[PDB]
């Protein structure tokens, strides 16, 4: 019915990165029971909250789905307590640094004896092996280590990082894959194995496609569709000429196609004090006779100055400036709208406050209002998968340690064994 | 044992997205069947092609661990194989325009009729059921469509397009959640199901964080940790200071941390001649007095003003460009180490040649160079998951119909029957 259906996840994960899969697990049906310190909890409760002494939506917006009990895990006690917990799981998932959970006396070796079928499922900032295996590390300085920043932003601009969370969300869907990988592997084996993701490596993966240039690059010299191939287009701050006779690695393109064909981003009416009023504009190379028809220029359909890729490197910018001439009275709606006649791929910046109330998105279940009864309701980001025979149930993120008694009585402990171990502090 | 052995994918897929998520399939040990156009095939083929009359390098770094096979399939004899083909896939992947395959005849009802156990993978733009479900939808407007461009750049500059493939490859990777989730799925039912990531949505999952922040402005009017709500320091394109009065939607914060720990990237010496040469810096919570040996500014730890995040959150833009001042003489590298000694988060801007080239990233099998005997070898980016009990085996891209004849045989066709589909043009 739901893919993770009678899945046990012991979720160990803090901040960002791995509540993002225990979540989306979560969300695919599985049983996450969320181990937190007592007290304070995941830091994220605390963090950027819009009312005091109510958990943040940082901590709502990625623990929806689970439960939460409470351990210290330096104890003797909460040693014992976790070892049956670890014999109940399918699945470990931590997010600590490097040898955290090995200097607790739970190395894979040890959990490998306790429970043969679970999965022990790991996110850190490099992979094992690396020269910075041991480093902490955070979502931006992450995507500086990946390549995203390097090839983010502007020629005469800084490395930039992006909104998006390549580092940490983007980490905790990989490990997903690894996590339901070593699943398929169980089937087959009946033996868990141990499962890692590295930031760095995520990040890696989706910038393929700047590896994809730096090899071509060195091959050639030269990136065609990027600006800096038209002569005269692109300088440093102090006015020096920018060109592929001296650039070595793959540099910053603005806003240029990258793994699409050329495009850029283009002002509509109102852009002056709309800091969203945009559209993405691509000239994909079979659809010139159309972008022609769309702006009135006919001569340029035969003209061999134009009607190429290879013609139009020279001066696909000022082509751009050109185009974006005949947005300066619509807005970014209406300019999608009139590129949509022509089929011409072409689409609108959309601002969190138009996607946080678009009404298609909470049809088909991507953007979702979570029932909450105790801090009120919240938006959230659904499953990003829509399958034909299952719908995710979302439910809100646990109160700090809200499923303690509730997860003992499950361990088999009686109500005189949980009283000990509220009173020595353990839980 | 690798997870996907004896997971036959039939893969219909092109360019990006969709083949990044069957190449990954094929690197966890999946046996997938590229279907082809007769004579020309995947468009990553001839896109900016290298080398003359030789498949690109975003052909052969999406197309790894894959055969080929050249069929004509708006043909009666080339509908038969697809049926057959059909029954021995249980997998099977596509990102065509909407209505394609069924426009081919094989609606969903006709494939669960010929295998009921098949699943059937599509990425798309847009969710089913959206009002925008028929735009077209590539990598940057797909950024555009899901937050990610308006939350990433500068207050004072244009929505930015992520180096990073936020659109196609992430979306690709979202696909493959989805396609091991329904094989769980049908561990139980024993039925496929459909399965669908739209672009959009793959988006919109990893800028979870900004839907945060758009909940927090609507709620307090005012963020505090963003650059705009910082004492005078961001000015609009008059030259006038910023604040979030009028700020409604959330805003492009430049090189700001993104979370509950501000950071800023800062330049190291070189900067003018290597537009790579910068740090990323994080101000975190949890080692603030750390910072201030490395500074030398031992006045800001008595200050209650300087020593807690409410404190430090209005001194913040003051506090980057006083250290940055002392980067001015030490490379990148330099920079990290000596911050490192302090247990500071402190991280370099990598720059794409130092990872194409770096050994640690090849020793761990991130990086990896590809044996090609045709073509000549090339690097790609291997499995950014790493498991105990296993490691993909990496091996070069097909030629265009390289695996043709192969793949019939294994559908039972005798030889007779091989060379007159090849006479009719079928394959
Ligand atoms: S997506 C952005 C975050 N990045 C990652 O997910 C990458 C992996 N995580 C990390 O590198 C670190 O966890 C980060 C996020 C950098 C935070 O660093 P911390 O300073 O918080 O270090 P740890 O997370 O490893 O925690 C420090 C010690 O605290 C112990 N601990 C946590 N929870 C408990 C409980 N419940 N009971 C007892 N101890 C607990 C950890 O074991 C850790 O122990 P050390 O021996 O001191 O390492
Ligand atoms: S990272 C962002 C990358 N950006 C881009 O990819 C931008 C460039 N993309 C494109 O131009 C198109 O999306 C391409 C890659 C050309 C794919 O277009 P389609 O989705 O239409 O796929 P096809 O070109 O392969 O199909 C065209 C029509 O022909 C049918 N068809 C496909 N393959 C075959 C074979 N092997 N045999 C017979 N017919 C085949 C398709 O069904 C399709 O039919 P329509 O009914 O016209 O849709
Ligand atoms: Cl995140
Ligand atoms: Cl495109
Ligand atoms: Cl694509
Ligand atoms: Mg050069
Ligand atoms: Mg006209």
């Amino acid at each position: 019915t739901k893919p993770l259906d009678g899945i046990n996840v012991l979720d160990f994960t803090h901040v960002q990165a791995g509540p993002a899969c225990t979540q989306m697990m979560g969300f695919l049906g599985a049983n996450v029971i969320k181990i937190e310190r007592r007290g304070s909890g995941d830091m994220t409760r605390g963090w950027l909250q819009d009312k005091p002494n109510v958990d943040s939506l940082y901590f709502t917006m990625f623990n929806c789905n689970k439960r939460s009990i409470e351990l210290d895990m330096k104890t003797p006690e909460g040693k014992e307590l976790l070892e049956q917990m670890i014999k109940k799981a399918d699945v470990m998932v931590e997010n600590f640094g490097p040898g955290a959970l090995d200097r607790m006396g739970f190395t894979w070796e040890y959990i490998q004896e306790l429970n043969p079928r679970v999965i022990l499922a790991s996110v850190k900032g490099y992979a094992e092996g690396h020269a910075n295996e041991h480093l902490k590390v955070y979502e931006n300085v992450a995507q500086c280590s990946g390549g995203a920043a390097a090839t983010t932003g502007f020629w005469d601009g800084p490395p930039t990082v992006s909104g998006a969370a390549l580092g940490d969300s983007n980490s905790g869907m990989h490990l997903m894959i690894g996590i339901l990988a070593a699943l398929e592997i169980r089937h087959k084996t009946g033996r868990g194995q141990k499962v890692a993701v590295a930031m760095q490596d995520a990040v890696l993966n989706l910038v393929r496609i700047k590896l994809r240039d730096q090899q071509r690059l060195e091959r050639t010299g030269i990136l065609a569709e990027y600006p800096q191939a038209q002569p005269n287009f692109a300088f440093d701050r102090d006015g020096n000429p920018l060109s592929f006779d001296n650039i070595t690695s793959v540099p910053r393109g603005g806003n240029a196609g990258g793994g699409g064909q050329p495009g850029w981003m283009l002002k509509c009416k109102g852009w002056e004090t709309d800091a969203d009023s945009y559209v993405y504009f691509t000239i994909a190379a079979n659809m010139w006779p159309q972008i022609c028809d769309m702006i009135d220029k006919p001569e340029w359909k035969d003209d061999p100055a134009y009607n190429t890729f290879e013609g139009r490197v020279d001066k696909l910018m000022d082509i751009f400036s050109f185009i974006e001439t005949k947005f300066a009275d619509k807005d970014k709606f209406e300019v999608t709208e009139w590129a949509a006649q022509y089929g011409i791929p072409c689409g609108p910046v959309m601002s969190m406050k138009e996607l946080a109330h678009d009404p298609s998105l909470q049809k088909v279940g991507t953007v979702v209002e979570v029932v909450d009864e105790i801090r009120g309701n919240h938006l959230t980001v659904g499953a990003p998968f829509k399958f034909s025979g299952f719908q995710p149930e979302i439910t809100r993120a646990p109160l700090l340690g809200e499923h303690t008694d509730e997860v003992l009585k499950e361990l088999g402990l009686d109500d005189a064994k949980i009283k000990e171990l509220h009173a020595k502090q353990v839980v």
